C-alpha cells in the first residue's frame, strides 16, 4: 500500500502511494544507500544510437496519452481514444510520433512538477513554453535561444520559461546545447597556476576557446553560446550583451563591498538537459525559472571550488578569520545572503530567499500529497546549503522517485561526439 | 568490484569496497529512495521473545571473533583457533557466550566507529568502558549510572565513556534504561494548552509523574531515571544534583541574553540504544561523548519543536522579525550558536564547534577509507543543521549501510512491556 511519511517539526504524518508509478531502479541499492551521489545513471540518459524500438515506444506513448487526458476535468473519451488510435497509426507509419502543441507544454509542466530536487515547484503550473521544435540551424537555434533570453529576462521581471527544440530521432542527428547554462562565466587557469573567472567552466571554457572563442580573461566573462543542431558539429554564437542583464553586487551596509567587484546574471536557466515524455526524448530543450538567494550568495560565491570569496570577505569584516571556532563563516556568508538578495531588489531583478523558498515548497508537498498522494522529493538538494535545520523542509520526511515525464541529466556532448 | 565516491570541493575521488560486508537490506528500494527516513526498521532492533536460534548464534558469533582477532597487529594464530574453539563449545552447553572485557571494549569501539550518523566518529577508539554486565538489580543499575555521569562529566573536562549492562538472553528478563539520555530536562503540557520545559520528552515526562514521580512544572527540572533490572518492573530513582552540570547561556557581547533564563546539561549520553555484536545484544548501555555546538544552540533551543526560542532572540536583537525575506533567522541562530559555545568554554565545559567537527570528520573518512576502504556515513545526520555548504562534508559523497557492530534503536520499553 503506502509509505508513511513524517514531519518531525508539525508532527504531521502522509502516506506517498505515487512511487508505485516509479519506472526503473533508483540510485539505491536494497541494503546500501547512495542517496547522495549526484550525477547517478539512475538520473542520466545518454546517447541513443538508433530509433527506439517500436515494441517499446508504443507502450510509453500510450502511457503518457492516457495520463495527458486523465489531467482533464471531465474527460474527452472520443478525444481520447482517437488521439490513442491516432498515435498508434503515427508510430506503425513513421516510427515515431509528434506531440500536439497542448500535450507538450503538459510534458514540460509534468516533467518540472517530476522534478525531485526543485524547490519552486509550487510555480510548476506557469511555464511558458517555446515551442521551435521545426527548427533545423545552428543560426535558428540562436535565434530562438534570444527570443527566450529576452523574454525570460522581461527587462528584470523573471518570467519562467523553456524552448523545446526538435525531439531525438535515431540518435545520429541530435540537437545540443553544448553548454550547461545560457548564461554563464568564464573559467580561466592562468599560467602561475591561478584559476581566474569561475573554476566550474574551466573545461567548458577550454572547448569553446578551442573553436574559436576570444578568451578575454576576467571573473566575469559571459560565455558564447555552442549551439548544435540536427547533429552536426557545434558553432560558436556570442549573445549580444544588450539581452544579458547583471546584478552588480552591493551591501544594503558595507559599503566597503561595491569594492569586492561582484556582479551575476539574472538568469537562471539550464540548457543540457533532456526532457522525457511518452518514450519520447529532446536531448536539447533549455529552461529557466528565477534564482534562490543562496544559490548565489552561498553556492556560487563562497563555494572553495567556485567564486570562493568567503575569507576575504570575513577579513573586510574584520572576523577571528583563523579561529574556526568564532563562527565567523556563519557570519560572513549570511551578509553575503544579504548583499545578493538586497542587490537583487534594489535593480528590482526577481529573487527569493530561502525561508520563503523552503516553505512554499512544504506548501507545494502537502498539496502534491493530496493531489496525486506523493511528490518526488529529494531531502538533499531541496535543504538549502545554510540554515538547514531553521528551514521546515529540514524536518521533512521524503521519498525520491523518477516518475514520467522526467529531466534528466545527459553526457557531456563532447564526450560523446562523432565530429 | 567497489564504488566510487567523489567530494565535488576537492574532486579527491574514493572507492567504497567496505559496504560489500553490510548485513541486511537497508531502509532503500530498488526503485524508491528513503534515506531521509529517520527511525526505520533497517535501523532498528526490537523486543526478543525467546533465545535466539544457535544455528544463527554459531555464525555469527565466529564471524566476530574472527574479525576481534583479525585487528591485531601480527596476529596469534594459537589464540584465536583456542578462543574459537572456547566459544562453540560455551553456545553449545550453555546456549550463548560472553565476551572477554576486552573483545567487549573492541565491540564498543567499533559499533561506534560504524554509527553512520556520528561526526565525532574520529574519536572512536578513545572510549572508557564500565564493564557493569555482573549487575542484577535497579539499585546496581543506578549505581553504575552515578558512577558514569561522574566520571564522564569530570568536573567539565568531559571524557566519553559507555557502561555495559547485561547482555539480553531469552529476552524475558532484558535490561534497559527507559530514558533516552542519562540528563534531560522535562517536558509538562499546562492546563491551558501551552507546553512548558521541553517538549520532546512530554510523553516520557508523563510516564514518570504517572510511576510516582513529583512533577516539578519548570523550563529545566531534569528528569528521573527509570531503571529497568532483568526484566522487572522499572523503578524510579533522582540523580544526584551534585552530579548533573549544568552551563547557564550567556552572550560575549549581548548582555541581554542572561534574561533568556537558559540553561542546559552538560554531558550527552544515550541511554536507549542497543549494542550488538558477534550474535549478542545488549538493550541496556549508555554512552557518551561531548556536544557539538548546533547540537544546543541550533536544535535544542531553535527548533519549533524543541524549545523553540528564535523568534524571542530575534526581538531581542531587534530585527525585522516579520519580514521572513529579511534573513533574520539567519542572524539570530547564529549569535544563539555564538552564545552557546562561549557559555560552555567561559565555564570550561568541554565543547565544539560545528566547523571543526565536520572538518575532523573528513580527516577520520580519510582514514577509514586508507585504513578498510569504507566508511558507513549517513549524510543527512552528518551535515550540520546550520551553514550546510559552508563545511566540506556537504560537498562529500557517502555510502550508508549498517555493518556490525552496531548500535540499534529500539522500541520503547512502556510499549513492549508485560507489567
Ligand atoms: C520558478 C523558480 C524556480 C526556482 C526558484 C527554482 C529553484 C531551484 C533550485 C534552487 C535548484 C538548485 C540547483 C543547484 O543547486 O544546482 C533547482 C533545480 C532544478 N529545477 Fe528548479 N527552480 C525554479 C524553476 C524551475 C523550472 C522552470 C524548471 C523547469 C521547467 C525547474 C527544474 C529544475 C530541475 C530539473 C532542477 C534540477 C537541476 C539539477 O539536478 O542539476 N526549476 N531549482
Ligand atoms: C566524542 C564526541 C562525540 C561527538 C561530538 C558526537 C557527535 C554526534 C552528533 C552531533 C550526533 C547527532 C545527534 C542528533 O543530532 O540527534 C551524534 C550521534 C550519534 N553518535 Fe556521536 N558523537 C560523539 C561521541 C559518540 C560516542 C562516544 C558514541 C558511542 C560510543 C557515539 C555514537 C553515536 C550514535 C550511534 C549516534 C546516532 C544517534 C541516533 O541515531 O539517534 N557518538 N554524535
Ligand atoms: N533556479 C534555477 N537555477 C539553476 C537550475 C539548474 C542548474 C543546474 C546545476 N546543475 C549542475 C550540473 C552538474 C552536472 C551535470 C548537469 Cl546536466 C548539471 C543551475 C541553476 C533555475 C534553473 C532553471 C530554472 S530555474
Ligand atoms: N554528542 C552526543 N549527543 C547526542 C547523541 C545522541 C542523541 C540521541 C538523539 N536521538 C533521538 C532518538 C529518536 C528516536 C529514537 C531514539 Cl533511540 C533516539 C542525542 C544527543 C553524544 C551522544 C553520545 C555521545 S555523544
Ligand atoms: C554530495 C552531495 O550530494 C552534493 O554536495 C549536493 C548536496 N546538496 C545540493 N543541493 C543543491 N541544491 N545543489 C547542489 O549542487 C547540491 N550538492
Ligand atoms: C527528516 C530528516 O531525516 C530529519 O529531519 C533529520 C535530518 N538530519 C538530522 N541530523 C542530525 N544530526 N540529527 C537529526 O535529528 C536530524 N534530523
Ligand atoms: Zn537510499
Amino acid at each position: 500500500q503506502y509509505v508513511r511519511i513524517k514531519n518531525w517539526g508539525s508532527g504531521e504524518i502522509l502516506h506517498d502511494t505515487l512511487h508505485h508509478k516509479a519506472t526503473s531502479d533508483f540510485t539505491c541499492k536494497s541494503k546500501s544507500c547512495l542517496g547522495s551521489i549526484m550525477n547517478p545513471k539512475s538520473l542520466t540518459r545518454g546517447p541513443r544510437d538508433k530509433p527506439t524500438p517500436l515494441e517499446e515506444l508504443l507502450p510509453h506513448a500510450i502511457e503518457f496519452i492516457n495520463q495527458y487526458y486523465g489531467s482533464f476535468k471531465e474527460a474527452k473519451i472520443e478525444e481520447h481514444l482517437a488521439r490513442l488510435e491516432a498515435v498508434t497509426k503515427e508510430i506503425e507509419t513513421t516510427g515515431t510520433y509528434q506531440l500536439t502543441l497542448d500535450e507538450l507544454i503538459f510534458a514540460t509542466k509534468m516533467a518540472w512538477r517530476n522534478a525531485p530536487r526543485c524547490i519552486g515547484r509550487i510555480q510548476w503550473s506557469n511555464l511558458q513554453v517555446f515551442d521551435a521544435r521545426n527548427c533545423s540551424t545552428a543560426q535558428e537555434m540562436f535565434q530562438h535561444i534570444c527570443r527566450h533570453i529576452l523574454y525570460a529576462t522581461n527587462n528584470g521581471n523573471i518570467r519562467s520559461a523553456i524552448t523545446v527544440f526538435p525531439q531525438r530521432s535515431d540518435g545520429k542527428h541530435d540537437f545540443r546545447l553544448w553548454n550547461s547554462q545560457l548564461i554563464r562565466y568564464a573559467g580561466y587557469q592562468m599560467p602561475d597556476g591561478t584559476i581566474r573567472g569561475d573554476a566550474a567552466t574551466l573545461e567548458f571554457t577550454q572547448l569553446c576557446i578551442d573553436l574559436g572563442w576570444k578568451p578575454r580573461y576576467g571573473r566575469f566573462d559571459v560565455l558564447p553560446l555552442v549551439l548544435q543542431a540536427d547533429g552536426q558539429d557545434p558553432e560558436v554564437f556570442e549573445i549580444p550583451p544588450d539581452l544579458v542583464l547583471e546584478v552588480t553586487m552591493e551591501h544594503p551596509k558595507y559599503e566597503w563591498f561595491q569594492e569586492l567587484g561582484l556582479k551575476w546574471y539574472a538568469l537562471p536557466a539550464v540548457a543540457n538537459m533532456l526532457l522525457e515524455v511518452g518514450g519520447l526524448e529532446f536531448p536539447a530543450c533549455p529552461f529557466n525559472g528565477w534564482y534562490m538567494g543562496t544559490e548565489i550568495g552561498v553556492r556560487d560565491f563562497c563555494d572553495t571550488q567556485r567564486y570562493n570569496i568567503l575569507e576575504e570577505v570575513g577579513r573586510r569584516m574584520g572576523l577571528e578569520t583563523h579561529t574556526l571556532a568564532s563562527l565567523w563563516k556563519d557570519r560572513a556568508v549570511t551578509e553575503i545572503n544579504v548583499a545578493v538578495l538586497h542587490s537583487f531588489q534594489k535593480q528590482n531583478v526577481t529573487i527569493m530567499d530561502h525561508h520563503t523558498a523552503s516553505e512554499s515548497f512544504m506548501k507545494h508537498m502537502q498539496n502534491e500529497y493530496r493531489a496525486r498522494g506523493g511528490c518526488p522529493a529529494d531531502w538533499i538538494w531541496l535543504v538549502p546549503p545554510v540554515s538547514g535545520s531553521i528551514t521546515p523542509v529540514f524536518h521533512q520526511e521524503m521519498l525520491n522517485y523518477v516518475l514520467s515525464p522526467f529531466y534528466y541529466y545527459q553526457i557531456e556532448p563532447w564526450k560523446t561526439h562523432i565530429w
